[PDB]
């Protein structure tokens, strides 16, 4: 299925922060309103935060996570949790290579912020 898309609530904050354990270089991109929001750029194999930024939501409350490896397209796993009706997480982890740990960029979306 398509993964590492997630509709927000409109015109919200929304934290995003990307974490690396791979050889290789990692990208994320965070895409709102299907224009690019903000880039994460890093390398680590001791899950480094590689960016955190606050965003907003927008119109749309479309928000997607897209990672490549040298310009290559991971491949993403994705799902939202809420907690007690109110506390939203947004969960990204893609895969570089072919050992399937889907920890070579980690990405989690929270909201609301404040
Ligand atoms: C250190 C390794 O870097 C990548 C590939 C090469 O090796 C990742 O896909 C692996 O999961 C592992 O983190
Ligand atoms: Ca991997
Ligand atoms: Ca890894």
């Amino acid at each position: 299925a398509t993964q590492g898309v997630f509709t927000l609530p409109a015109n919200t904050r929304f934290g995003v922060t990307a974490f690396a354990n791979s050889s290789g270089t990692q990208t994320v991109n965070v895409l709102v309103n299907n224009e690019t929001a903000a880039t994460f750029s890093g390398q680590s194999t001791n899950n480094a935060v590689i960016g955190t930024q606050v965003l907003n939501s927008g119109s749309s409350g479309k928000v997607q996570v897209q990672v490549s490896v040298n310009g290559r397209p991971s491949d993403l796993v994705s799902a939202q949790v809420i907690l007690t009706n109110e506390l939203n997480f947004a969960l990204v982890g893609s895969e570089d290579g072919t050992d399937n740990d889907y920890n070579d960029a980690v990405v989690v979306i929270n909201w609301p912020l404040g």
